[PDB]
């Protein structure tokens, strides 16, 4: 279990998302589903020239799993996954520059819902989650677990849990007042509203 | 000079873009600039762990170059570029599946301006160009030139022209009735309207 400090800029981004009064929290799902779609495109592209890339799972999909008992909403995809280096490097993003662009945009009249245009949509998860746990498996590495409750630090460790073949699992440990996102009708409404055209099957699990 | 046939689906996409009556042609710029931004993010990400990736050019930018003499509008970026394999594989996209998703969306009420959501925004270039020439240089390959006037085929050849260091250049040979896109005020208007938040400097060259 290794503990790392977020780069100053990412810490800033997270505190902004956590402290700014902003009612349109539901966009977090759109952002995470969009990220999953991007990850699926990546593994698909690689398989175009190397079919064995899919040996770890040919199905390219996205699952939305609510769990009222654990108060978690999990977004699972069978995309390219992330290596340990990717996790450390801001979950495979260029978050430092992306954050700068996002800040400048906000200054120019943009709002938080536009976060995905700057490649840092993952962090919108903190609009509804007190802690985010990311389990991932990339073809070229072992299975790892990234985790953070913000506060300037994140941890990374090899995951000894359920082997996932290939992909990423974003486990949102919801804030006490954000349990509406565990309700079937609410999730379904949000998916139809913002992710109706996603090119991969989205399956909303029931309890 | 090798000549290749577009996959059936891509040929279909191109004919739809070329034959469908659709007045909102200006979105082509937004799509190409968005693609350039994506390519710049990729090289930036690679440099995070390997600084030498930028030996071929540290500047990450986008240039818009109108040329009334040649009737061309060129979008140049210093992104990751494309290998010969990338060019052949639909300019580094997963166009076959992307096209399917785009078609289904169109059936579901979406319109052509939403093409970028399906990863095939490059082809919107045919809304205004009779022929598109793409010059590219990736760190791991030589400089190549891809070209197509649609009609079901494209060509690829090693480019012996001006060495570009690293990146991609999309040369739009405009249709005779689309010369408004060579005008400074028009290009500027389109950039402000659709690409005002792009996180890389966009320079509109003058003549």
């Amino acid at each position: 279990v290794e503990t790392f400090a977020f780069q100053a800029e990412i810490a800033q981004l997270m505190s902004l998302i956590i402290n700014t009064f902003y009612s349109n929290k539901e966009i977090f799902l759109r952002e995470l589903i969009s990220n999953s779609s991007d990850a699926l495109d990546k593994i698909r592209y690689e398989t175009l020239t190397d079919p064995s890339k899919l040996d770890s799972g040919k199905e390219l999909h996205i699952n939305l799993i609510p769990n009222k008992q654990d108060r978690t909403l999990t977004i699972v995809d069978t995309g390219i996954g992330m290596t340990k280096a990717d996790l450390i490097n801001n979950l495979g993003t260029i978050a430092k520059s992306g954050t700068k662009a996002f800040m400048e945009a906000l200054q120019a009249g943009a709002d938080i819902s536009m976060i995905g245009q700057f490649g840092v949509g993952f962090y919108s998860a903190y609009l509804v989650a007190e802690k985010v746990t990311v389990i991932t498996k990339h073809n070229d590495d072992e299975q790892y677990a990234w985790e953070s409750s913000a506060g300037g630090s994140f941890t990374v460790r090899t995951d000894t849990g359920e082997p996932m073949g290939r992909g990423t699992k974003v486990i949102l440990h919801l804030k006490e007042d954000q349990t509406e996102y565990l309700e079937e009708r609410r999730i379904k409404e949000i998916v139809k509203k913002h992710s109706q055209f996603i090119g991969y099957p989205i399956t909303l699990f029931v309890e």
